[PDB]
């Protein structure tokens, strides 16, 4: 079977790494020299606006998936008319727009931050009067790593925020600050028949709006149950096939949806080395029409390498650390790799502290 | 760092699968369309007799290794003059010739089958008179999967055996049958400094001269100690760097060396899914000058898929089985993949029996 992936970045790279031993063949649409290239059969660089050409490319393969939900959902719908694409155009459309995403949650009685669509400065001032400060003005689309937003605490910030972001082509959204204690994410995978394989919750730590650490399983039976029920609704309503990620704010035993990504997700990279079947292998199994792999898991920490990565020689000296370099070009704010470590004993804690020390020396976050 | 691999078969494929997340780049010398191609950066098809061209290719890279010890050890020595090759020309020379291999063991007080170099029919008759029947006449070189040999039990078999094999360009060897209860193998990896990382013993089951099943760890502290000591001698004498495989006959608490392979080996494929660091990742680490990864292991069975492989859909239904298709062309006697399964509980035994049933339907051994 041949799987086409829109995107040739690190997620596609890891999808191919996971799915290739299954006997599947991988082809990417992306730029040559992108990091998935050396682990896939072909990479073809087609401009994504050239719809007919993208479709023509897609039809060479048996199933299509994608690594970035920011892509055109009409493009997906076109492709899907001709060759199966997972997950759905609906999942893309809803997950890629903060307004549609939060509105969807609200429509199904699922908690989010209080939010207001912002199409004028007055609308913004009204949202601040209603729902308070601090708050964030965000682009509805193409936001990533906390970019494309402006935090608001003073009245003077309102006009400043508006002046910067007002011309964002796909609009804006006001979000009120959420009162939360910590953050977790629910990753799961849904097969062709709607069966869902669940990972345990992962507790995610952020720095400057970028995820820097993920630890799983996060043990809280109450919270896990709620997350799974929320996951189930999304899978049903999206008729979802593939790996799905849901990020939550946690306050007490209440979960609040932050946002979702219709794909394998940074907060699940731990499963490469902490689960019997990773988020990547299971995404591939799902879209290939196969029964999903067992997701039994063991305590694992994932550490992100942003802007830089410690020398492989130094990493290798911590002989239990599992190394995941994406073979990317070091650059401030750029995710160039991650590290996984199972945590069983004190010797693991030792290496962990040592890993964090190495990361602190190499890391460059924006 | 760039690693050149002589060979583009399944071992090179798995070497790249293991080493790529380490941030290493892989290039093979082999035929285009070979199974390593889709997971490496380049495959270059150079005739191996064209020595200068092979060397020219090799110098593009930082270190060279190989997946098949049947290659020319003088070729290796030439390459190594210009760019580091691991393991050594010595390891190749000794391991690739049954006579040199057994003579080496004898020279170091290591048990093997009784053996005699055969260069005439009389020599053969003399070896039979001396060391008895049954016995095997084998080619000294290029034997694999039990091919290139003739078993001898009757006096009439002697002349028959000789008539078939007499013109083997690199000669022949008589081996007397070994009295043994079962077979095990010791795989280990030696780094640039001579540090060795040991895997637990694997108990190997053969059918028609081909390995069909490998189970690890094989728990016998006495036997393991002897194996490690034998492994150590080889590493020192070969000045060995890389993964090394030693196959043994077992009788009581005595080990008898069968043969060695200077490389990752079928009997270690279980470590992909049963060890913290696989034989493949550790070979790559070794040759790349890195500290080796922890080899803590869990009970795992590996089953070979020979001649054929069960449908991925059927395999996937056994959701704990780890699938390793080499994406190869089905053909009698051909190793087209393997399956790994951790064994912890009764549910695993269930899937295991079910795997074996599937394999029995797809398998074609010669
Ligand atoms: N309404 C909010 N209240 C508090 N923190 C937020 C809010 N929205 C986003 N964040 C932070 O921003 C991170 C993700 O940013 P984003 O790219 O907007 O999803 C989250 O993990 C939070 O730390
Ligand atoms: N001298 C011997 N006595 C008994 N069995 C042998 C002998 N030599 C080889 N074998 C069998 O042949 C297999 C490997 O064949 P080869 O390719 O010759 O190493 C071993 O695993 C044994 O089952």
């Amino acid at each position: 079977m041949k799987i086409g992936i829109i995107g040739a970045g690190q997620l596609a790279r890891m999808l191919s790494l996971a799915g290739t031993p299954l006997g599947l063949e991988f082809h990417c649409l992306g730029k040559n020299g992108d990091c998935a290239e050396e682990v896939v059969k072909t990479v073809t660089d087609i401009e994504l606006t050239k719809v007919n050409d993208v479709v023509a490319w897609a039809k060479q393969f048996d199933v299509i998936t994608f690594e970035n939900e920011n892509i055109s959902h009409e493009l997906i719908k076109a492709i899907n008319h001709e060759v199966s694409v997972y997950p759905s155009a609906k999942a893309i459309a809803i997950s890629q727009d903060r307004l549609l995403e939060k509105s969807f949650m609200q429509d199904h009685g699922i908690a989010t931050a209080k939010f207001v669509n912002i199409d004028s400065l007055a609308k913004l001032q009204s949202a601040v009067d209603d729902h308070g400060l601090p708050a964030i003005l965000k682009t509805r689309r193409f936001g990533y790593d906390g970019k494309g937003q402006f935090v608001i605490r003073s009245q003077e910030d309102i006009t400043k925020a508006w002046d910067v972001l007002k011309d964002a082509p796909d609009g804006l959204i006001y979000e009120a600050f959420v009162d939360f204690d910590y953050e977790v994410s629910q990753i799961c995978t849904a097969d062709l028949k709607g069966n869902i394989a669940f990972y345990p919750l992962a507790r995610n730590t952020h720095k400057q709006g970028i995820i820097v650490e993920s630890e799983a399983p996060f043990e809280n039976v109450v919270l896990a149950e709620k997350a799974q029920q929320i996951a189930k609704i999304l899978v049903k309503e999206f008729a979802y096939v593939g790996t799905l990620a849901i990020e939550f704010f946690v306050k007490g035993d209440e979960l609040i949806v932050n946002e979702i990504a219709p794909r394998v997700h940074n907060s699940g990279h731990w499963s490469i080395d902490g689960a019997v079947t990773s988020q990547f292998e299971n995404h591939v199994r799902a879209i290939a029409g196969l029964i999903l792999g067992d997701t039994t898991s063991r305590k694992t920490v994932m550490l992100n390498c942003i802007g830089g990565m410690p020398a492989t020689k130094d990493l290798a000296a911590l002989d239990r650390v599992k190394i995941h370099s994406y073979n990317k070009e070091p650059r401030k704010g750029r995710k160039v790799g991650h590290l996984n470590l199972n945590l069983n004993d004190e010797t693991d804690e030792y290496q962990l502290l040592q890993v964090k020390k190495l990361i602190a020396l190499s890391e460059e976050i924006a």
